[PDB]
């Protein structure tokens, strides 16, 4: 049999560089939900796998100038992985070049500032100028604003676009260190599991404002014409009956914290 | 060639309900709903044509034990009489095994419904006390929820549910709402989150949904093994969430209609 190559990105909590990773070899140089994640669907689905980080770092887009996919998309896409386990969006583009297994996790877009922003809501961004906002590069959330119709998310749209210098980030870390650094003159879109782990995590300066703006769910996700499609679609939904998905989220999310695409 | 598609699904308010005139009017106009409106746009993006009927033993699905034939909306699809059902059908594992769901157009969990003042916050808190009964419905995800958990409160639940007399279980979800409203708190309902919080906006107003949800998961359209219609409902589905069109449907018929205001 073959050793299944999963491609993943570093995002906290749901994957992360162990302490003293550097001595540290193969799959054992990771910690963290979609780490445990893969742990449970290969045991499920009987295989070996390896863990590879996206080397670009990014979730996945089509470029529009060339239309080549980038990122953990990319990966699966052009035959450089054969499963991608991470907090990756179901979205219609990416389901028609690609599979998803039924969600494993549920989100939604979402607001972050710094602690004492006068902002509460998307309505609240889209009719001021003081301060700034933007997403991460290469994923859903960028995409959702990119093609909302809705009037506020494309009053947004239309400012983060343009706006200079760029408001747009490479990494989630990037932006929350922005909204720790602008002293409130930086807010952050992104999705709510990310905002809510931050939110738990010293120095407790950021906060979630206002409701989701939409909602989905992430999807362990196979190139077309896998045969591992249903094996780990069966996989997730055994691990959601048994109450795993939930446990993981509780040792991740809560367990792990410090204040209480 | 184009032969109109069988929709299978089930009168559950605000999903499926029967227009105030529905004597005067045939087939799909006597009925109304989020599903009902679901139906349509999915048709619509897929281009078919479509009968609603209304599953005809009025339960969601399950596999007996003795003869292990599936009932319900469930069954309809399995042995054929339906092409889809557009219902508040729970996306798991067994079901999963014998038709094919489209990814999910809502998010639910299983809750606890009481009547106002019931003094119970939680699942813990019924576990721990046996002057308030609690059920499920008959035939749907909520009780196979309970047969199978591991996790302690909620088998001892079931133990206690399983073998209670009278039956605590329901065989409709306006049954289960009633025995709450009519029980003076000694009845408590366990029931998905989506319809204890569109019971939770109407007249009287007598019940309320208290604690977190039990679990996670989702509702989906499903189709037979084999289905042509499996992909494109599949896509239509996530280009209606995107578009937002599942928000407005939610809105539509819960909230613009409160009448507080499986
Ligand atoms: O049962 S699932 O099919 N499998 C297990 C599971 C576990 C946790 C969450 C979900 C889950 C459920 C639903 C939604 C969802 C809601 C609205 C629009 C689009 C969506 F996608 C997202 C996620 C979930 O869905
Ligand atoms: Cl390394
Ligand atoms: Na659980």
């Amino acid at each position: 049999n073959k050793t299944v190559v999963v491609t993943t990105i570093l995002e906290s909590p749901y994957v992360m560089m162990k302490k003293n990773h550097e001595m540290l070899e193969g799959n054992e140089r990771y910690e963290g939900y979609c780490v445990d994640l893969a742990a449970e669907i290969a045991k499920h689905c009987g295989f070996k796998y390896k863990l590879t980080i996206v080397g670009d770092g990014k979730y996945g887009a089509r470029d529009a100038d060339t239309k080549i996919w980038n990122g953990m998309v990319g990966e699966l896409v052009y035959g450089k992985a054969d499963i991608a386990i991470a907090p990756l969006t179901i979205t219609l583009v990416r389901e028609e070049v690609i599979d998803f297994s039924k969600p494993f996790m549920s989100l939604g877009i979402s607001i972050m500032i710094k602690k004492g922003t006068p902002i509460e809501s998307a309505e609240d961004l889209s009719k001021q100028t003081e301060i700034a906002y933007g997403t991460l590069d290469s994923g859903s959330t960028k995409e959702f604003f990119r093609r909302s119709k809705i009037a506020v998310f494309d009053k947004m749209w239309t400012y983060m676009r343009s706006a200079e210098p760029s408001v747009f980030v490479r990494t989630t870390a990037e932006g929350v260190a922005r909204v720790r650094k602008s002293k409130g003159k930086y807010a952050y879109l992104l999705e709510s599991t990310m905002n809510e782990y931050i939110e738990q995590r010293k120095p407790c300066d950021t906060m979630k404002v206002g409701g989701n703006l939409d909602s989905k769910g992430y999807g362990i996700a196979t190139p077309k014409g896998s045969s591992l499609r249903t094996p780990v679609n069966l996989a997730v939904l055994k691990l959601s009956e048994q109450g795993v998905l939930d446990k993981l989220k509780n040792k991740w999310w809560y367990d792990k914290g410090e204040c209480g695409e």
